[PDB]
């Protein structure tokens, strides 16, 4: 079927409702448990890889190809996240190198 | 090779590097942009989707196969949800009753 402007307004809302829901979990001290609800044990590992390669990748001490050698992970996956970096704002880029990098 | 308790260990941090990590973004209002960075399109519907199955299961007026037929996922997803809410500690249970049902 044809994409429809309507679904993805549902899907929208959908998403919106999770990440509202997250939101008060951890206002509340119930994130832990929420997140052990609703995620599976191997999306845990990817996200806990993913903030790995981001790390590495806002770092450049590492090329992609040591990093694949180094973490496990395939370049398919390094790639895409490459990738979704060179997309964020700048403001989460800057955001993240405070917090990922240390001072020096 | 075998388990290694050292290397569960080394996953646990990471995975809790990332609820570290996204705990911090809600409190500068940069979740949105971070949740697009580390996950995929599709994590992100299945994550929608997954809040309804909740939603239903709780609310108990949809029977699971009436679920299948109204919201498109396969019995097999259905069942990961029914298992992991009725190994959910109490009390998450009880604050999704509270935010996901309505007053009635
Ligand atoms: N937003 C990314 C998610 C992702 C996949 N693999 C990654 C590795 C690192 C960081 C993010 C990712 C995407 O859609 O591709
Ligand atoms: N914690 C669940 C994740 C999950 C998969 N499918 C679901 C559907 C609804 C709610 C949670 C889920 C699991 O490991 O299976
Ligand atoms: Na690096
Ligand atoms: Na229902």
């Amino acid at each position: 079927s044809p994409y429809s402007a309507a679904m993805a307004e549902q899907r929208h809302q959908e998403w919106l409702r999770f990440v509202d829901l997250l939101k008060n979990a951890y206002q509340n001290d119930l994130h832990l448990p929420l997140l052990n609800l609703m995620l599976t044990p191997d999306e845990r590992e990817a996200l806990g890889t993913r903030v790995r390669i981001v790390e590495e990748l806002l770092r450049g001490e590492m090329s992609q190809r040591e990093l694949k050698n180094e973490l496990g992970a395939g370049i398919a996956t390094i790639t895409r996240g490459s990738n979704s970096l060179k997309a964020a704002p700048v403001e989460l880029r800057q955001w993240l190198e405070e917090v990922l990098l240390k001072s020096d």
